[PDB]
């Protein structure tokens, strides 16, 4: 009877996940999360069975000449245009444009329930990361009905194929793996939903 929201450490995963894709690996925010995965221990509290987070323990910890933060700048911020573009738009609107009309009917949502949650100057709120910051502090503020809402129809949609991609261009291990764990990770909530997951094209 508990909100899966609510329980098996869903807001703690949801945060670590939200920040290590929405922050460089070594800023305040993200180098302490680069930490935890990079020792032993973490696949001991991890929300999945350990037989699973087995194989992403090796590669989360595989050293490689590029460096997480060289392998950050590629993945999401430039120059070139990033192998696996992180916000929602790009996927859901049929011209694949940021602030598309996905990033308004999210925006819509947020004014609806009266959710203030402020991210970056100039960037949209459709962000990978900084959807999982909000469904985390949705979570830990007791809003269970709202989280659901915001995976099921904000997220879920389009993030499978967005970790699909980033998964296969990722090409560093410890991002690699990163993307393997969210990929599990979600999928285990997405199983736990009440209410049906939202179903869109795609257009990337
Ligand atoms: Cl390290
Ligand atoms: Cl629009
Ligand atoms: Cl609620």
């Amino acid at each position: 009877m508990t909100h899966f929201s609510q329980q098996d450490n869903f807001s703690v995963a949801a945060r670590v996940l939200g920040a290590l894709f929405y922050y460089a690996p070594e800023s305040a925010e993200a180098a302490p999360l680069v930490a935890v995965l990079t020792s032993d221990g973490w696949e001991t509290q991890w929300p999945l069975p350990e037989a699973s987070l087995a194989p992403l323990v090796t590669a989360f910890q595989t050293q490689c000449e590029e460096t997480h933060a060289q392998a950050w700048q590629r993945l999401f911020v430039g120059p070139w245009a990033l192998p696996s573009p992180p916000w929602g738009s790009v996927w859901l609107d049929r011209e694949s444009v940021l602030f598309g009309d996905s990033t308004l009917a999210l925006r819509q949502w947020m004014r609806e329930k009266g959710i203030q949650f402020e991210m970056k100057q100039n960037e949209p709120e459709d962000h990978f990361g900084s959807l999982l910051l909000m469904a985390a502090w949705l979570a830990e503020n007791g809003r269970q009905t709202e989280c659901e809402e915001l995976l099921a129809w904000h997220l879920f949609p389009w993030s499978t194929r967005f970790l699909d991609v980033f998964i296969e261009k990722a090409e560093h291990p410890f991002y690699r793996a990163l993307g393997e764990l969210a990929r599990l990770t979600l999928a285990q909530w997405q199983s736990q939903l009440l209410i049906p997951v939202a179903v869109k094209p795609l257009f990337r």
